[PDB]
């Protein structure tokens, strides 16, 4: 029995490539979690009382991800590197611009399995696809409600009387299509 | 004992115009719920999740309604003919526009049951206006409703914000002035 | 952030060869829907009672799959595109030829899902894999179970006798080999 | 304040061809319980079981309905005139020519309600068509169920050995479509 990078007994080798991609990834769920974190402060600061609830639980769950992709490397027997993480983006002119970023950040995190998933792919490493495939799975989810809370934050087209409705629908938990 | 055109043990003959037409009656209903899951996706498309899930319901109950229909020619012993259906209405410039396409459904699709009904009074098919009269009575309920969501969009008067209201009033089930 | 082609924040393109595609398979779906209605008929006209509910059942969740699909190009920011419905079949000499044709829609059904997916590769969405994933999973359980009617209902050899006790397992909800 | 035949206070005259009418159509449902009572009877005698149990409801269920006239007479403040009643048919060859007998026995109470239908409505008596229209209704449920049981037993061919699975299935209650 071989031991793999991380001192574990090794069932398969990963090509050094893919887990630096999946390194990296764990590093762009950090920043998605302290991003969240930053845009619940946005809200908090604006009494957006509903916004903030929202992304203070999505700054928890984007941490539950990475989280989740240490745990595959482990299981994997390869070593984790956690990464100095970046400052997030601060500042923000409206609600709707931020729910823009919010919106891309999901995309962003989505195109970055997406980069992982193709690697893996090249490198026939089924373990990783099946690892990916509910993940990827949860990002289309992830995707449709944030396009829904962009547009119908659009859709209030500034009205702070619309936002402030909105504001009490995610306060409510009402956060999605349904 | 005789048997009807279905094959089965035929309590009374039904004149041919009658079962064409209730045969086109059928496709009324099947058109009125593919319409409806094409407003419940324009809504959604809109994010107006309330309206979405109104019209996802509807659209359900206009098939139960068209097998309803299926179930009375089972019944007396006559045969279907499902119908090529026609691909709905897609588009629409506004979801007070859309409310009037819909409450113009509901009010032609009573009178298509009235021309039917109209016909089995001609042939003095009791059974048929007694199989009637409920979904007439039904329908009364159905124009009222319609005619609200209509009329209360319409008061919103374009407003974003008060569409919102009325898009979670929607979503709590509240549907008819009740 | 740049809006897909139903209006919605898009995540990311999709090839228009695979909306069509995916637009051709709701059609699919909802073209089983309406054979399931037809096959339903065809068996309470024979007082095939077990049939019948299983066939009025397999019908409401065809439309349940198309629904499904529709939920997903919603997701994608891509547009829907309902399309006129072909007329089912109607007419079958046995018990035996119908099922042969359910079965033959199922397989015909999954086909259809294959094609999308191998399209979905060529241009590497994964998303759209992701999506079909479970779909096709739940494919093999339906073909699984449609051989187990077809094979049992051929198993009786056109005898009354045996049709009325599967009939009747039918109409209990003994629909799998469980 | 005017007096109606029976003595009660009178809401509005009868016409007395109606009145007559509606005395006969008394007479039927009272012939069609005794004729299901020597339906169950030949059943009986023959062991099946189901098929005597369901006779003996239906015979009783007739009865109720006889009774539910002489109720509206009552209500119309019209005399009742229970008339002599013929013997029923006591003697079939098979259970497949005793369920035709049954089926035409409904087909032959439904025309004795139209025919009174008729007659209200050419005196103008919405009493009389409003208290026969849910009598209809559950006529075409009758003509539904029998069309069914007897279809059923056509099907079976003859072969003892379907209509004692036929039999159980009355037994246990399982008398329609569902
Ligand atoms: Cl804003
Ligand atoms: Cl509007
Ligand atoms: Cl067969
Ligand atoms: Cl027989
Ligand atoms: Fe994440
Ligand atoms: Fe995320
Ligand atoms: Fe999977
Ligand atoms: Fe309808
Ligand atoms: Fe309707
Ligand atoms: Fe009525
Ligand atoms: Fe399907
Ligand atoms: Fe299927
Ligand atoms: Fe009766
Ligand atoms: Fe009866």
């Amino acid at each position: 029995v071989a031991q793999g990078p991380n001192g574990r007994a090794l069932a398969e080798s990963m090509n050094p490539d893919l887990l630096s991609a999946i390194q990296q990834h764990i590093s762009i769920e950090r920043y998605a979690s302290v991003t969240y974190l930053a845009m619940s402060i946005w809200c908090a600061e604006r009494e957006l009382a509903g916004f903030y609830q929202f992304f203070d639980g999505a700054a928890k769950d984007e941490q539950s991800h990475a989280v989740h992709f240490t745990q595959y490397l482990i299981a994997r027997s390869q070593s984790n590197d956690l990464q100095t993480l970046d400052a997030p983006r601060q500042n923000w002119d409206s609600l709707a611009s931020l729910m823009a970023t919010a919106f891309q950040m999901e995309a962003d995190t989505t195109s970055s399995i997406q980069s992982v998933y193709a690697l893996a792919e090249r490198n026939s490493d089924t373990r990783t696809t099946v690892f990916l495939d509910p993940l990827i799975e949860a990002q289309i989810q992830s995707e449709d409600q944030f396009a829904y809370l962009l547009g119908r934050v659009k859709f209030a087209n500034g009205d702070p009387t619309a936002l402030l409705v909105i504001d009490n629908e995610l306060r409510a938990g009402q956060t999605q299509r349904g």
